[PDB]
């Protein structure tokens, strides 16, 4: 029972996507996915059918520890993370890969380098970036998963690698930052490269994508983390994508996105989305005609600002759903089910239509 508008002129090579980087665990476990009748599918059928075209995958380098167990958050290591892609990329889909050069989680707040690069000397740590680069990509061309797009870090917006790679040291940030796209290239050099920042200070986007242009690092996608809830407005959204489409030749892409679909919770583990306070933030309300409408205004404001150099979307923690085992972290429940695009008995929501309804 969801009403949308189409989005007049939308491309049919948009990039409608979403993040399924932790629904490869999740299967393995035992859950399943329910297409729009409620009958079970492939979640790959029940995402295509519903118009998402795009997949993307984050990869950690080892999310292991030193006794064999796993960190959690969906496992998402290299032999996990390509088998998904390949079958994705098998039914047709566009791959997105996510590189965050951490064992675990990373983001503005965290950028933890991997346990084995921990010590490893500087120069010592571009050979590293490098080699395990080309050899992970290298690893995914031969099981038929090479992605269209690699995304060089997650929000690396005060850089990733900690400390030696901290922004604060430009230099030797942009060294490592040039030591992967090295890489990228020479297993494919069509494979495009994607600076992932969060946010929507545009102000800092500025200074950041000068300061990374000018530098020398050769990339071809902004990349945008926007939670509503978090960064803005749809306006503040709208202010960021004009001033870099007239600033940068560059693509805009929206690399992690979502909103509630609800506000309750299924495993009694307290979600990021957990009162009406998002609510009042994100200027959508957390129904599932909430959670479409934001999407289709999301795509809509991005196509109408970005015009030519608007990619699209991916929806993050689509895929979500609570599940015993398959929590952020090991032991741990799921904070995010409100905000996947199927609900908590794993059946899709008809707000998953919001990718294929934006056209007529
Ligand atoms: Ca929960
Ligand atoms: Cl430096």
């Amino acid at each position: 029972p969801v009403i949308i508008n189409p989005v007049p002129g939308l491309p049919v090579d948009f990039i409608r996507g979403v993040d399924a980087s932790e629904a490869p665990w999740i299967i393995e476990l035992g859950g399943k996915y329910y297409d729009e009748n409620g009958v079970e599918r492939d979640l790959l059928d029940i995402l295509k059918e519903n118009g998402v075209n795009w997949i993307r995958l984050r990869v950690w380098n080892d999310p292991y520890d030193e006794q064999g167990r796993p960190y959690g958050g969906g496992n998402c290591d290299l032999p996990r993370m390509t088998d998904f892609a390949a079958k994705a990329k098998a039914k047709g889909f566009g791959v997105l890969i996510d590189f965050h050069y951490s064992d675990w989680w990373a983001d503005p707040s965290k950028q933890s380098k991997p346990k084995a690069w921990a010590n490893l000397s500087y120069p010592e740590l571009v050979e590293a970036v490098y080699n395990w680069t080309y050899n992970a990509l290298k690893y995914m061309a031969e099981h038929n998963a090479l992605p269209d797009m690699v995304q060089i870090g997650n929000e690396i917006n005060n850089g990733f690698l900690w400390p030696d790679g901290s922004a604060a040291n430009w230099t030797q940030f942009v060294g490592l930052l040039k030591a992967a796209i090295s890489a990228v290239k020479d297993v494919n050099p069509n494979i495009k490269i994607v600076i992932h920042l969060a946010g929507v200070k545009a102000d800092f986007y500025i200074n950041f994508i000068d300061r990374l242009i000018n530098s020398g690092v050769s990339f071809d996608v902004i990349a945008i983390s926007f939670y509503p809830y978090w960064h803005g407005t749809m306006d503040d959204f709208r202010n960021l994508v004009r001033t870099l489409v007239q600033r940068y030749d560059k693509k805009i892409l929206v690399a992690e996105t979502a909103y509630a679909w609800t506000l309750d919770d299924s495993d009694g583990h307290p979600n990021i989305f957990g009162s009406r306070d998002l609510e009042v933030k994100g200027g959508y309300k957390a129904s599932i005609q909430g959670q479409a409408s934001f999407i289709r205004d999301l795509i809509a404001a991005l196509y109408e600002e970005g015009k030519d150099k608007a990619l699209g979307i991916f929806y993050w923690g689509a895929t979500w759903i609570p599940y015993p085992g398959a929590g952020w972290k090991t032991g741990e429940g799921n904070p995010w089910e409100n905000q996947a695009l199927f609900d908590f008995n794993g059946r899709a929501l008809p707000s998953l239509k919001v990718f294929r309804l934006v056209y007529e």
